[PDB]
Order: structure tokens, then sequence, then C-alpha cells
């Protein structure tokens, strides 16, 4: 089936904030026919297959996500499913076109390591900078936390896209780092 947006997390007011808005049987349902209409608002998005969840964000007119997750997979849109755009399975990265009624990230070019890691939750957890495609959780998580969030999207302070979550750093079940496809990576792919 296709991919199929179920929900997002709202980043639009002082609160952030997880919504849903296609339940179970209908992600089924839209999954198998690929037609999705539902409105779309937001920069990231809550997306499932028939076997898993995690996140997509739009960047630059694109919506992103882990291979690992979408495969090649189409995602359902008004008109029926759409193709992936971008798939490097080396990079673990996938993108489609952005649906219409979403928002887009910009790619940030501020050159800062304090980062913002936002989860499937819509927790905001804080990420310091440790090199091209890795961050360090300054307070650690256990696994089960950071599960389904990958295809989410690190921020700098000013609210750019600085890298989509794709693997935890783990050791005894605990996340200290995370490990993301850079922006940069992204422009590049495109
Ligand atoms: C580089 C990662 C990768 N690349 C792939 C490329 C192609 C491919 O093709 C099949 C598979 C790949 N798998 C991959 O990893 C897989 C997928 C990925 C994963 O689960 N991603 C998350 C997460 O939340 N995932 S998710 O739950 O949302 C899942 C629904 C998508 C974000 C993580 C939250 C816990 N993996 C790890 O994170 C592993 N850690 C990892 O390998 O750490 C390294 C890279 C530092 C060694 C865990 C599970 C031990 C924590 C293993
Ligand atoms: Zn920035």
């Amino acid at each position: 089936g296709s991919v199929v947006i179920v929900g997002r997390i709202n980043l639009s007011g002082d609160t952030a904030y997880a919504q849903q808005t296609r339940g179970e049987e209908g992600c089924q349902e839209t999954s198998q026919t690929g037609r999705d209409k539902n409105q779309v608002e937001g920069e990231v998005q809550i997306v499932s297959t028939a076997t898993q969840t995690f996140l997509a964000t739009s960047i630059n007119g694109v919506l992103w996500t882990v291979y690992h997750g979408a495969g090649t997979r189409t995602i359902a849109s008004p008109k029926g499913p759409v193709t992936q755009m971008y798939t490097n399975v080396d990079k673990d990265l996938v993108g489609w076109q952005a649906p219409q009624g979403s928002r887009s990230l910009t790619p940030c070019t501020c050159g800062s390591s304090d980062l913002y890691l936002v989860t499937r939750h819509a927790d905001v957890i804080p990420v310091r900078r440790r090199g091209d495609s890795r961050g360090s959780l300054l307070s650690p998580r256990p696994i089960s936390y950071l599960k389904g969030s990958a295809g989410g999207p690190l921020l700098c302070p000013a609210g750019h896209a600085v890298g989509i979550f794709r693997a935890a750093v783990c050791t005894r079940g605990v996340a200290k780092a995370v490990d993301f496809i850079p922006v940069e990576s992204l422009e590049t792919t495109m």
C-alpha cells in the first residue's frame, strides 16, 4: 500500500502537540487505494504504512522520510498514489513532492550546533551537534522514547531544518546520541 498521513506535529503556536487526523481503519483503507482527501497542514507529518508508523518532514517543497520506514512506496494523495521523487537507500532517505497544504521548513544556513529534535509525541529535545551527522542528547532517553520518530526534524534555534532523524546511538537501551541526514545531503540529493 501507500504511505498515509495520519496526523501531524503542531508547531504553529506556543505549545508543541501531536494531532491525529485519521484513525487506523481509515488509514488501512487509504493505504490500499492511495487516495487521501484529508486536508494537510504543517511541516511535520505523522505517517503510517500497514505495519509501521513514523514521521515525515517538508523541506524545500519535498516531504522527506526514511527508507527503512517507507521503502519504495508511493504516498497517498487526493488524486491517487504519488511516486517518490527521491530514493536513496545508502542515506536511508526518500522524498515525495510535498502535499498541497503543507508548509516547508527552510534549510539552515546558520552554522550553529545547538539543535532541537522533534519527536512523534511532540517532545522537543535539545541536541548538541557533534559532527556532520551526529548530535548528543543533553538528556539521554530510553530507545522507546525515540522509536517512531525517524523522519522527524532537527531544527536550529531559528527554526530552520538542520537534518532528518535516522537512527539512535544506544548503549544498554539508552539513547545518548542521534544520527541524522544533514540538510546539505538533502540539498545534494536534490
Ligand atoms: C543507519 C541506520 C539505518 N539505515 C538504513 C538504511 C536502509 C535500510 O533499508 C531497509 C535500513 C536502514 N536501517 C537503519 O537502521 C535501522 C533503523 C534505525 C531506527 O530504528 N531509527 C529510529 C526510528 O524511530 N525508526 S522507526 O521506529 O520510526 C521505524 C518505523 C521507521 C530513529 C530510531 C529510534 C529508536 N535503527 C536504529 O536507530 C538503531 N541504531 C543504529 O543503527 O545506530 C547506528 C546507526 C549508530 C549504528 C537501533 C534500532 C539500534 C536504535 C536501525
Ligand atoms: Zn538556522
